[PDB]
């Protein structure tokens, strides 16, 4: 089997991307960010704190046929960003793209923490990190692609992140309509639950190649790119007037900046994230102060390859008994 569905930019910004999926029997579609950085299927629910809920579309058990409640089980999730949510669940039928998982643990939110109350474009995440992440107790369960793996026509799926434009996220194949050159694979490492992988090193602009082992996870639910102080220093050193700024947390330049591009190594290959993918715009409505898409990584543990990098990318995520991941250019 395959499946195939179009992901959407939330907002003018792309700071995430929703993707449509059917839950249940009939189905309810609700639109959930994929985030091969976390392992759980959570959705705003009948069960959500009345009060948390702000124009969300919710998942309501009880109208689903094929819903059962997983019985003692709960669920009770922290992001990177110091966002929450937990619950209960149940499984029931989800479906993606045409890709049908019967008895997928969906969980139900009780609680979301402010920052998801206040997204009312996201109704839950579709984690798609390793199962091991998986955060059900007393009985871990398994991802959505774990699920749906043994049943896809390949172990695969990919992401294709649009620029301020709809992608896909295909399960079970490779289009070989949907990028430019050859694929080039890299080794992961799952040791820590995540896509884990070590880019070869990075450019700033037109400059010179740096071969520098980068080691970091490929990450569909975080935004921006994450990496070493010394690398966004040297990038951000190349934008007249751009600084650190510690109230308002990160790397901002004048909006009348053109920025560079920043390529970063896949092997010997090379993807470049033009320099438009970089601009998050006003730091706050009408400044002329503008948001950084490249952030120092210190003090979060580890760099991550956001959607920023992944957006200039067609992005393999191959789950074979030894998983790999393929970036090719777009």
């Amino acid at each position: 089997s395959t499946g195939s569905a179009t992901t959407t930019p939330i907002d003018s910004l792309d700071d995430a991307y929703i993707t449509p999926v059917q839950i249940g029997t009939p189905a309810q579609t609700l639109n959930l960010d994929f985030d091969t950085g976390s392992s759980d299927l959570w959705v705003f629910s009948s069960e959500t704190t009345a009060s948390e809920v702000d124009g969300q579309t919710i998942y309501t058990p009880s109208k689903s046929t094929t819903a059962k409640l997983l019985s003692g089980a709960t669920w009770s999730i922290s992001y990177g960003d110091g966002s929450s949510s937990s619950g209960d669940v149940y499984t029931d039928t989800v479906s993606v793209g045409g890709l049908t998982v019967t008895g997928q643990a969906v969980e139900s939110a009780k609680k979301v923490s402010s920052s998801f109350t206040e997204d009312s474009t996201i109704d839950g995440l579709l984690g798609l990190a390793f199962s091991t992440l998986n955060t059900v107790s007393p009985t871990q369960q398994k991802t959505f692609f774990d699920n749906a793996k043994a049943s896809l026509d390949s172990p695969v799926f990919t992401a294709d992140l649009g620029y301020h434009a709809p992608g896909t996220y295909n399960f079970g194949f490779i289009d070989t309509t949907a990028y430019t050159g050859s694929i080039t694979y890299t080794a992961v490492s799952t040791k820590q639950g995540f896509w884990e992988w070590t880019s070869t090193g990075y450019a700033v602009g037109s400059g010179t190649f740096k071969s520098t082992s980068i080691d970091g996870i490929a990450d569909t639910g975080t935004t921006l790119l994450y990496l070493p102080a010394t690398v966004v220093s040297a990038y951000w050193a190349q934008v007249s007037g751009a600084k650190s700024s510690s109230s308002v947390g990160g790397y901002v330049f004048p909006c009348s900046a053109t920025l560079p591009s920043f390529t970063f190594g896949v092997g010997s290959a090379r993807i470049v994230i033009p320099g438009d993918y970089i601009d998050f715009g006003p730091i706050s409505t009408g400044s002329s102060s503008c948001f950084g898409g490249i952030q120092s990584s210190a003090g979060i543990g580890i760099n991550i390859f956001g959607d920023v990098a992944l957006k200039a990318a067609f992005v393999v995520f191959n789950g074979a008994t030894t998983p790999t991941l393929g970036f090719a250019s777009k």
